[PDB]
């Protein structure tokens, strides 16, 4: 039996242009996941946004799903484009229309809204003005974020400005993965800084415009290891934590710098005066969020771009090919509190994909999942009980959706969607999880 | 004995990043090519241009390699961040001295200048606020190009505005290949756009600032043929025509709007009310610059993104892989002719690249370059005798050099270089063009 604090939300998650569909509809900018998806050679099969789980339309029957499973939270993000169509200037009050109805939609079933200010659909027209490499989104940003703020604060008192900035700034301009699709490290590194101001302008606007309520950011974490005893492995694993996890962003935010080691690896890469800013960055935040999926197994590599290599392990892995590594959950909850002791912390994703299908008997068995699940729940539990202050749990996600780059070819929904007819089946995940919620824990 | 006109200009050509090196000295920005060079991944080798052939140390004793040989015009490009290193704004009084110095000497030699205004090396700092994808960079140009023309256009009196725009727009924002290595066809479809916008802003500053000078602007071209007589394979090589070669900048500039395929294909990519621009656009211009290497067979392909594909031939070809088709370079001038009528036509790049190597007589027997150029320099006196307006032909390129994304592994010079020492060995081909120059023809 592992019961979890009084009021300890536990939530679900979704994003804006994974779900929605409709992209453009009620006078709607286009995005960059919009112009992304569309070109050729981006997106496996060449799927796009275009209509994904229809929540654009199918919303209140999602919410009454989350309502009928007495999930507490549901972590949903706002599509900028729908706002703001040309990202600044014109607000759009058929987009706020959409959201303010399921803000009072989930407020009239007792469900805590929690709103993600940007989960990567940047509206294009501030693409064709470099999007986040140019100094000037500081400033979009701020206004986005206020008008936001001025229109939902009354309601909305749990918010995060960004969603897994690593992932914006390197796999969308470095990697090439994800939008926008460049391939360019002193962009990259640019994106980084330009995303931790952002992000501290909105948090500024927000203490003047919203009185009452918290916010936070939120980022992608692994659990590395290292591949033995040497020192240079232990060191790699260093660097992969400090460049990939949270103190990329934290170090900046508490300490007023980034990382040592990736100061060695990217100063070049940053602007000239980059520590000017940091003050500003060091505005005050409420909680962090941290999302977590995976472990990988890491060494010294003298040939690989950042001198760190992967080493694949024979452990289980899902449909991603990610290793299933529970501890990670936990290591990285004791690590946030001793490095930087944020106030609050909660587990903003966490989830799993498996080749899901629909029984004869109606149903997904989908025990994997609840395995990882339950698993994750435990580790999560335990660092409570060593004095991690972890005010909530969301799983990720809600519905199986538009996986980026993976098209919807990755189910990791706790709800099977059929996209051919849009019928939602509960897999047996979201009825194990559903138990867990109002037993508040694991028996 | 194929005699060319009185007064044909013989030439070879060069490009700033591709042979200056030392692309920070003396106060200077950085350039898109840095950062992209710069970035693991992109460029064979992980070569850079930060040496590259050390023109901008040794650019005397070039410029006396092109005065031995008697070539009596020099096609080269100045870099805009040299002169610009923040893109607009402050002029910097060293980089405006490196191209002065070699204005002065090319004009008391008698070789006779042709200036690249824009050959890819845009300024970084124009790159953060998205580079070709901003409406902005037609004014950024625009004061560039007055900087280039109130500095040296009182000698300077041949002008190109840009080389090569649909390498610029899809190679480097379609394909990646190129910087600044995006991905995004609604981006690169907007920088085609901008390339025209940019380009007539700065015929029209040209206007006003220069007396008695040309100006004209360069476009890559291939000799498309159909892979059968199947209608459908016909009109993949009318597509491949109009989108890949001149047609898709020259249908703006002369009839105000884009080719018809090209619009059945991309009319989705394009800006909203594009056409509002075309009438600026249509700014008339003195020349047609035209580059030509190589000729493809090409297919219908339901399955290629834009219906068609290339197929491989068994013809003799370069050390790029490029097929070898003489005859293609008769056709592009005559087609131009017969579509848009031009009043000047310039071939201003056709070269070959294999692998030279220096003998123990200390000189490098190129005979295959020979044979590619004479049989080039054979099919465009044949245009010249139906009536094309043909007045120079520029060799790509007088060094051997930084082939962007392939580095040092390509060997374009009719001089030699070798990285190890910076010695210049003049090839045979260069020999061989010094006679060709002499005898204003072949043999
Ligand atoms: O690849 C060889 C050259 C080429 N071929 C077609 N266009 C060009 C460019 O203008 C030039 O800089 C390249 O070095
Ligand atoms: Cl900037
Ligand atoms: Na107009």
């Amino acid at each position: 039996v592992k019961k979890f604090p009084e009021g300890f939300l536990w939530g679900v998650a979704t994003a804006s242009y994974q779900i929605e569909g409709s992209p453009l509809a009620d006078g709607a900018g286009m995005s960059i996941w919009h112009t992304f998806s569309h070109t050729p050679g981006n997106v496996k099969n060449g799927d796009t946004g275009d209509v994904a789980c229809d929540h654009y339309n199918r919303w209140k029957e999602d919410i009454e799903i989350i309502e009928k499973l007495g999930v507490k939270a549901y972590r949903f993000s706002i599509s900028w484009p729908r706002i703001l169509p040309e990202g600044t200037g014109r607000v759009n009050q058929k987009g706020l229309d959409f959201y303010n109805r399921i803000i009072d939609t989930l407020l009239e079933k007792g469900i805590t809204p929690f709103v993600t200010i940007y989960h990567w659909d940047l509206p294009f027209a501030l693409q064709l003005k470099g999007g986040w490499a140019n100094r000037e989104i500081a400033d979009w940003f701020a206004e986005y974020s206020r008008v936001l703020f001025e229109n939902f604060g009354d309601r909305v008192k749990n918010w995060i400005t960004l969603n897994e900035p690593w992932v914006v700034a390197i796999v969308g301009h470095l990697y090439g993965v994800h939008a926008p699709g460049m391939r360019d490290i002193y962009v990259a590194f640019r994106a980084v800084h330009n995303l931790l101001r952002a992000h501290a302008r909105a948090v500024k606007v927000f203490r003047e415009t919203v009185k009452d309520g918290k916010i936070g950011i939120v980022f992608n974490n692994g659990y590395f290891e290292p591949a033995s005893e040497k020192e240079e492995d232990i060191r790699a694993v260093r660097f992969m934590h400090q460049f990939n996890n949270y103190p990329l962003f934290l170090n900046p935010i508490y300490r007023g710098d980034y990382p040592e080691l990736v100061l060695e690896f990217a100063r070049e890469y940053l602007p000239e005066n980059y520590k000017d800013d940091m003050s500003e960055i060091q505005e005050k935040i409420d909680f962090v969020g941290l999302n977590y999926y995976s472990g990988h197994l890491v060494k010294f590599d003298p040939d690989a771009p950042a001198k760190v290599s992967f080493v694949e392990r024979d452990l289980p892995k899902t449909a991603m090919g990610w290793e299933i590594v529970p501890e990670g959950i936990y290591w990285i909850l004791k690590k946030v509190k001793e490095e930087y002791n944020p106030p609050e912390v909660y587990i903003t994703e966490n989830g799993a994909a498996f080749d899901d299908v629909v029984s004869e008997d109606g149903r997904v068995h989908d025990q994997n999942r609840i395995d990882y699940l339950k698993a994750h729940i435990g580790q999560a539990w335990k660092a409570i009980q060593e004095g991690v202050p972890l005010k909530g749990y969301f799983v990720w996600s809600l519905l199986d959706n538009f996986e980026w780059a993976e098209g919807y070819s990755k189910r990791f929904g706790i709800v099977y969607v059929d996209y051919s007819t849009q019928k939602r089946i509960v897999k047996d995940s979201g009825y194990w999880y559903s138990n867990v919620v109002k037993n508040n824990g694991l028996e």
